[PDB]
């Protein structure tokens, strides 16, 4: 059984460069993520000797 | 055969600038998931002592 909790710190940038539209910025923030996982697995083996 | 659920509200913060008028944009997103993984495996080993 597995459960994942991750927060990713998201950062971008906003730069426009054209003939009549320019402007600069920088962004910052953090996200959230909560997971949950069950796992079922079996086996077999036959070993002669 | 495992099944992964991940429930997130990923919130990003973005501020955008222009030539005269500057605004911003934040947004978070709720969601669901059934990202399941199935597997099939075969093996073979020979030892000698």
């Amino acid at each position: 059984t597995s459960r994942t909790h991750t927060s990713e710190v998201h950062g971008n940038a906003e730069v426009h460069a054209s003939f009549f539209d320019i402007g600069g910025s920088v962004s910052a923030g953090f996200s959230n993520s909560n997971s949950s996982t069950v796992a079922i697995d079996h086996s077999l083996s036959l070993a002669g000797e």
